[PDB]
């Protein structure tokens, strides 16, 4: 087990039979299914590995066993796919985007529980900054963090969005969206 740093990413959909669907065992909960199957195919690129899952909640931590000094640009610019692949599956069936991503980096420590429970799991302060950055998201945009704002390298490009209100962190903080990266 090890605590250092590592950056975290969350995501979630919430069209996902809860807007004004009536609910059908064929064909619904089976296309937007075979979206998400279309993102752990594409996992194999970099340090990336599912932890842990709910329900239909999708979470990727970078903090994989082993790290990279670039960890935090690892997610910046698998971010940006997120969106990208989850756009050409439109026909049939007119289905919207409203995918809603939030990053956080911090420290993060490995759970691994022995007897009791069959699970590995993933905790940390980062962790827990991760999910209200999804939950409280407007449009259906990614939503970064002042943390992650400090680890770009001028090579992102990041707009300013602002303060919303909040019960866990108390204070609010400067929120910020990853357009696209920056290639010369």
């Amino acid at each position: 087990d090890k605590y250092d740093e590592a950056s975290v990413l969350f995501a979630d959909i919430v069209g996902f039979t809860e807007r004004a669907s009536s609910t059908a065992p064929a064909d619904l909960v089976r296309f937007l299914d075979r979206l998400y199957s279309a993102f752990d195919e594409l996992v194999d690129q970099h340090g990336l590995e599912k932890i842990e899952v709910s329900g239909d909640s999708y979470m990727v931590v970078s903090g994989v066993p082993r790290p990279r000094p670039d960890h935090t640009q690892a997610l910046a610019d698998f971010a940006l796919d997120m969106t990208n692949v989850a756009a050409q599956l439109k026909d049939p069936r007119g289905n919207p985007v409203p995918l809603r991503v939030g990053l956080a980096t911090g420290p993060v420590v490995a759970g691994v529980v022995g007897s009791r429970r069959f699970r590995y799991c993933v905790w940390g302060d980062a962790v827990n900054v991760a999910s209200r950055m999804e939950s409280t998201d407007s449009v259906g945009q990614i939503q970064v963090p002042d943390e992650v704002y400090e680890r770009l390298k001028d090579d992102f490009v990041l707009r300013e969005r602002g303060h919303i209100n909040v019960k866990g962190k108390g204070v609010m903080r400067t929120w910020y969206l990853i357009g696209r990266k920056v290639a010369a």
